[PDB]
């Protein structure tokens, strides 16, 4: 079972992917870990990639796509969940052609749907408990609203994290994710639009339902 | 059902208390919220307390204990869980005499047990995920160890929180908690030692078992 | 030369004290360091203090005042600057009587004056540069306003610190500082009111002028 | 007077540039602000750049170099200090040819020199004072070492910032800066090597001397 997952920052995408990967014993493959395996491990592709990174340039798609496929072959032989790549349409189509050339089949593509204003507010609304950072509090998510100014689980003090309040940075990542010309939504839709012809199932998850409700609908449509 | 809960920082005490209060529909009463009700709301006891606080002195026990009892009467009429008070033996005995004078019965006292070195390491070992602060990671808790330097749920970057690394502050709170002469353990033991005579049950939870395992044993011994 | 300095959080008090202590080769004695010398070093007074702290009670004034005087005798024999003690009128008068009993003379008392709303806004207005935390930026201090959303020195990204945004905590410290019944301003005024009789000079610094301008007027009135 | 400045993270580069720009009334032009002027202001080059950024690709040098020159013409007509661009040799040579085509002369190039291990330790050694974040403390810089665990200016508590402790991120920026094949040092040296032929002066600042000492030698060699 091979799955691609898409969703913006603010959509709970890591949480949902973790649940799927545990249930189906999948390798969870994330674009950052691919580079550490190849750039850090000095594979022939990684030594080639690292000459771009070390000038401040990006790695070209003709090196990145073979890296991804090498990792999928190596870590994903009993099934994989690919998270965070592709980000744009050129990458999505190069990835699809590379997977076909190696006979590697996509079985599911999952997209978590959330309006961009909702996604941004969910990130900025997070409040961290001083006593235990695991305690979920979010001023913009009714089911886990704080108890006034304090933690709804234990009554500890709450604070905001500066990176969650950095609106210029949140907006530049959502700019790319929500770009339906050639950004990540256009990439997700390129897969949606060929699912029926290519024999895979495209699953749309409504990101506004609860952690439990989303997990139920998802684990039902893969089962 | 009236319950007192004790445990050091690093023992998961808020999490466990929240579970108990939800299961039994208890008011969760924490020492900080008592002051906001009385100091903030200008009760006669609160206006009296606030003259000490405003000089930098502590509120005397002859004002704090009546505050606690007024809150228990007011917010806790259908059952309460009192968390974070008493902290020492003088408070514990004044509280017991005040509860007897008002005919308010203790039904359970819960103590979460953890060695102090274990408690400190659990606090300092916490690592927060950049992508989602809910994702539990802890270098000192094997079941939720990170995946190398990254989040074990989603592969996001991890960082430490400065307050979790502040060893002088952690040690001064554990100094008080673990003081068996007249600190919080001596207070917990004052209750343990009269449980049989006073007709309440003293529950000891081994804080090194999992969130699930502790919750099972606890919810079993209250049931 | 012996000096007491008073000022609220938000008044630049540490900066000014450091300048005075360097110019006059004074020991800078701060209430926190007194405890580490005595509580940490197990002086007879410190072992006595630590039994209160370890129950969660404050150290009584009849132990704290002798501690302060022992430190002044020991670290301050060639002149001292005492910062952060006394905080209330009872401490201020006990300190004055203890200094007289040991023949230790006050030469100057410095008070940095700022309206409380100004002090709070100066704390909340601080913005820290990502590239270098030394670069001063403050949305509420015109001379060091940021350059739009970025550092006015180097153009780096700016963020806020959670403790600078914690209005409940800022307000509880200003509650004590600005309490003119028996809090820290009442303590400062107790000294002001006896300066002429006791042969010391009381210096009032207008905390709204620049770091340079305040330093000039101050170093002039001590010279 | 037109100046290019180079230095790694950890070298005090913003501080020194600010001093030069104030003394000579220069526009301080930093690579981040160029994009906000063009990408944010929708110049014809900026609308072109933003189509790459919105796919997650970099802006090509044939768009970035004209952007830089347009900003230099517009904001830098009475003299500029260009900070943070170029980062590699291809950019450095394209920039030089673009400046020649517009008749814009370089007068000085400043390089702040520090060994990479020294630069990393200066970043990781920073400690921020709780009372005032302006107070410089650094465990790796002897002149501003803390006073034990506390602020050397005011005795306040010290903490570390997570981004200053992120060694993978520090190393990836130093990887590019210290790359003498085609990274930022190779770019700086491309200018050094033509200074005499092109009639500009290349200034090397020893980054291990004090803020004052560096500023003196620098302001002397520009004067
Ligand atoms: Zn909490
Ligand atoms: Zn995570
Ligand atoms: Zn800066
Ligand atoms: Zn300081």
């Amino acid at each position: 079972m091979n799955i691609l997952i898409f969703g913006p920052n603010g959509s709970g995408k890591g949480t949902q992917g973790n649940l799927v990967k545990d249930k189906y014993s999948l390798a969870h493959i994330e674009s950052g870990g691919i580079f550490r395996e190849h750039i850090g491990g000095g594979t022939e592709l990684g030594k080639k990639a690292k000459e771009f990174i070390d000038r401040g340039d990006l790695v070209p798609d003709d090196i990145t796509i073979p890296m991804v496929l090498e990792t999928l072959e190596s870590k994903g032989k009993d099934g994989w969940l690919l998270d965070g790549f592709p980000r744009n349409t050129v990458q999505a189509q190069k990835l699809f052609e590379a997977l076909q050339e190696k006979g590697m089949k996509i079985n599911f593509v999952i997209e978590i749907l959330l309006p961009r204003e909702v996604a941004k507010n969910r990130i900025m609304g997070r409040r961290i408990c001083k006593n235990n950072p695991n305690h979920p509090n979010n001023i913009f998510i009714d089911a886990i609203k704080p108890n006034g100014d304090v933690c709804r689980v234990c009554g500890g003090a709450l604070s905001a994290r500066a990176d969650d309040q950095d609106e210029g940075a949140i907006n530049k990542r959502h700019d790319i994710y929500y770009n339906t010309v050639d950004g990540t939504l256009a990439a997700a839709y390129y897969y949606k639009n060929m699912a029926a012809k290519e024999g895979f199932v495209y699953i749309e998850l409504d990101g506004e339902g609860s952690i439990d409700s989303i997990k139920d609908t998802l684990l039902a449509q893969l089962a």
